[PDB]
């Protein structure tokens, strides 16, 4: 047995236009480190939190949910707001993508990217089965026996995942919000989204306010797009919507 060494949030110093970067449910910074990357050399700074109970045991993550999450999120805007950046766009994966439309109807955004984040059911058994696959691979890092996984494995699948309904809570009610958002919204989808129903993005498109917003499909990806083959071309066009975006304090 072994402890996990936990992972770190990440903020890349460039230039005066500033990007949050929100990663997925059970992941953390390394699912957006590579678009981090990518920003930084195109001259925008760049922050991504991480939510609790992310990269610890599975055993703590069922102990948080979205408010606590949120919390995360909240601080990673106030963080750039303190180091003196006023003008924020957001840009989000899955999870990261609900709470990027959820900072929309929220706090000054400069424009929000949302990929492939969940508005519908298939996201409630997958959700689940991804919390099983993350607690297996953790358990296994940690170098427990396989009798010991499958011990710990049934405990923790009987006993509370209340965290589970809250994420479906908070998919609702950012739903329900949708129409709220007016801040330019780039939606990007994953074709071949086995973890969500992918008509979310129409959702999500069809449903803002927004005067300027655009949607991509991407034919060859699946979920997790930022580390899927697709993601130079992600990369591209995260960065001209960046550019497309205003920017300028108005007279």
């Amino acid at each position: 047995m072994m402890k996990i060494v936990p992972p770190k949030p990440f903020f890349f110093e460039a230039g005066e236009r500033a990007v949050l970067l929100l990663h997925g449910f059970t992941g953390n910074s390394a699912d957006v480190r590579m678009l981090g990357r990518f920003l930084e050399s195109k001259g925008y700074t760049c922050h991504a939190p991480i939510y609790k109970g992310h990269g610890v045991p599975p055993e703590e993550l069922v102990h948080t949910g979205p408010d606590d999450w949120w919390q995360d999120v909240m601080n990673g805007y106030e963080f750039l707001k303190n180091k003196g950046y006023e003008k924020i766009a957001v840009a989000g994966l899955s999870l990261g993508g609900v709470f990027s439309l959820k900072l929309g109807y929220t706090v000054p955004i400069e424009g929000i990217v949302t990929m492939c984040a969940p508005m519908y059911i298939k996201s409630e058994e997958t959700s689940y089965e991804l919390v099983l696959e993350y607690a297996r691979e953790y358990k296994k890092r940690e170098g427990k026996s396989e009798e010991q996984i499958e011990q710990e494995m049934e405990k923790f699948k009987q006993t509370p995942m209340k965290t589970l309904k809250a994420l479906q809570e908070l998919k609702a009610d950012v739903r329900d919000h949708l129409d709220l958002i007016y801040a330019p919204t780039f939606v990007v989808q994953a074709r071949h989204d086995e973890m969500i129903n992918p008509d979310s993005a129409n959702i999500i498109y069809n449903e803002i306010e927004s005067p300027v917003k655009q949607i991509k499909w991407y034919e060859q990806s699946g979920h997790v797009i930022t580390l899927d083959q697709e993601k130079d071309q992600l990369h591209e066009d995260i960065y001209a919507f960046l550019e497309s975006l205003d920017w300028l304090e108005h007279h």
